[PDB]
């Protein structure tokens, strides 16, 4: 029931996810001078080194505010794909699975913690 587990744990999966060969187009923010059109059709960018840093300036008050922003990385990859086969669109989708089974339990953690704060 520790209601600050989180993040440490979010911590350690972005080092696992860091480590994937999956997430080199998300770890800096998308480079608009390779991509021009980008801001056309992304309105907020968002990337893993900004989640981390977020993370680590005290800025997240839960690991849901957190797996908004992740789920944010992947959500602009499917808009910005001129293809559901693109390379970096189906390196997205597969650093989502991976990112899903993994915060589940981080999630569940929490809100148990603070369930039993409650009581
Ligand atoms: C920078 N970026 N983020 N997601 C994606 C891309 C490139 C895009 C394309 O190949 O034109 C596919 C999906």
């Amino acid at each position: 029931y520790d209601i600050q587990a989180w993040k440490k744990q979010c911590e350690e999966l972005l080092n696992l996810i860091f480590q994937c060969e999956d997430s080199e187009p998300f770890r800096q923010p998308v480079d608009l001078l390779e991509y021009p059109d980008y801001r056309d059709i992304i309105d907020t960018p968002m990337d893993f080194a900004t989640v981390r840093e977020t993370l680590e300036a005290g800025n997240y008050e839960s690991p849901m505010e957190l797996c908004k922003d992740v789920r944010l990385i992947f959500s602009n990859s499917k808009a910005y794909t001129p293809s559901k086969r693109s390379r970096i669109y189906s390196m997205s989708l597969r650093l989502s699975a991976f990112f899903e089974e993994h915060i589940s339990s981080v999630l569940s953690d929490y809100k148990s913690a603070l369930r039993f704060h409650k009581r």
